[PDB]
């Protein structure tokens, strides 16, 4: 089995998207928003069935861990009485979809998070959406201000209380930042890069796993420039007086594989022991064209993996295998359907 | 002959971190700046031989491409009565280097960059230090605020007047931030290679070598995140509708060889072509230790340039036909003494 582990709900209702600049609208203009609008299974079937499944298909994959659209979080203007309805919308949909689809999909959780809260309201949304809503994971923005991090490392005690509603539900969370309101930094081409590389360092910097000894990350986008740099990253543990890295990060820290060149995925399986990594692709999100270089998909990452030289021991694991390991609430599905 | 691009002087003498502390601490208050110290050419002669000619000589390079202290340069709170006389002092040090051991370094200067300022000051001192101290290029800081990037994108028209200086003294520039400001944000782990990636994909998002296509930026660290997510940066290319990326950037960014490990200097030389890749190691530096899984020192790059199989021609680009192109007027110095 092939179960990607990073996705988002990026084609779309046309209502959802209208709803989302009304109550954006409305916001900004201190009214009320409009009442949320009828959104027919048949229209989230066909959106997801355009898209996502067809391309599932194609590539040969069984699931795709399913996520709220990360551009769209946009945690910024304004504050938590447009987050938590927005947050609240989104998840909704994710769990309607897997409704729809439940066999292809396992759904993971955006949070409410906004620069002038704390962790309050996403530990309320994340229990909602793992105990009633059936999910299994969440997504955790660094930064919800969106660009110039100016929010509390994630070693920081501000999200010590969200941490132990994590380990209690048993979900791990994907550090994963949203659009950019900075004008020199371009989200999914820069800013979702500089926070997975700025979050691991900050882990590097203290003992978060001391604290919390099962509470897992995935760093997305193959770990940002940390696996290319990862001479770098061990020399500094030294430099720091740390401890070294296999011990302090990779037990808690894994990296997907949303690398979009067989190069890139070749220097992330040699540099990163195979537990830790973790098949994603994000297709049918940053990068849609096709390779003119290849004449295959650029987010086909299968592709990569299945090209690489290594053992079936090996491709179970990056393929299904690491997943199910740090996404518990999966495991257990997958064994009470047999599989 | 081999020449390492990237080089700081990072073991100073004492009064000069002193003295930047009395710089700071006096402008706690309201007060002008102490004496600056006397420093002798035997101290500096000293530091200079117990270190980085030392190392040099076993490592076995003929040039560096020398900077003042990148940490160091950081001008966070203040402004600009801070900022200028730091950097002339700072730059004054590489110049009394270079006047002491001539054959060996080459200057590149810092600039008095500061959040509230332009580039008027920093055209002066590239000017001072390019017309009469002889310095070769210039080390420019997207982000002198120190960690939130605050600061307009490379292509705004707020950098014009600067790269016009640059273009008429034929000098190049190494994109470079300092220390960090941001509790959020380890500079030489993070801070360093996130300012990398996003530098270059603000360049990507717009047109800024079809103004000046003789403007010529290096991007250190093995380019940061990038050449490991080449294939995004590509396939972002056509989501930005944008021209490639050879035509687009590449006769105008380089990128050195600080990436601390055979299979990050493995890929580097992989993705990008050889005519963009300096040799740099930036030792004493960020990662001072030796390797325990190799038995050498990580910023020992020219043994990972030495391992590669490539051509004579691609060793020799590497190690100074390449940086001789970007830095003319190196190249004009080493042809006036027949080399
Ligand atoms: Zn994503
Ligand atoms: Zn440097």
């Amino acid at each position: 089995m092939i179960i990607d582990c990073h996705g988002h709900y990026t084609v779309l209702p046309k209502a959802h998207d209208e709803w989302r600049e009304q109550q954006k609208a409305a916001f900004k203009a201190g009214q009320p928003a409009p009442p949320y609008p009828e959104i027919s299974d048949d229209e989230i079937r066909e959106t997801i069935e355009a898209n996502q499944l067809r391309l599932i298909k194609e590539r040969g994959a069984d699931m795709t861990i399913f996520s709220p659209r990360a551009s769209a979080m946009a945690p910024h203007v304004g504050d938590q009485s447009v987050a938590v309805p927005w947050a609240q919308a989104c998840n909704n949909l994710i769990a309607r979809v897997v409704d729809l689809f439940p066999e292809t999909f396992a759904g993971v959780c955006m949070l409410p998070q906004s620069p002038e809260a704390d962790m309050t309201s996403s530990i309320a949304e994340l229990e909602r959406c793992v105990n009633e809503l059936g999910f299994i994971g969440c997504n955790l923005n660094p930064d919800p201000g969106g660009g110039h991090f100016k929010h509390p490392p994630l070693t920081d005690r501000f999200w010590y209380p969200f941490y132990e509603k994590m380990v209690e539900l048993d979900v791990p969370a994907m550090i994963h930042v949203s659009g950019s309101c900075n004008p020199a930094m371009h989200a999914t081409g820069a800013y979702y890069l500089a926070a997975d590389t700025i979050a691991f360092m900050q882990l590097l910097q203290g003992n978060l796993f001391a604290d919390f000894p099962t509470l897992r990350f995935i760093i997305p986008h193959g770990g940002g420039a940390v696996p290319y740099h990862w001479g770098r990253f061990r020399g500094l543990a030294d430099m720091l007086k740390q401890p070294s890295l296999d011990t302090l990060l990779m037990n808690n820290v894994f990296f997907d594989t949303c690398v979009y060149h067989q190069p890139g995925i070749n220097l992330l399986a040699d540099v990163i022991d195979n537990k830790n990594i973790l098949f994603g692709s994000e297709m049918v999100g940053a990068v849609r064209g096709i390779d003119p270089t290849t004449g295959h998909y650029f987010d086909d990452t299968k592709r990569y993996i299945d090209a690489l030289d290594i053992s079936d021991q090996e491709r179970h694991a990056i393929f299904e295998g690491n997943t199910r390991r740090v996404f518990p609430r999966l495991d257990a599905k997958l064994k009470a359907r047999g599989l």
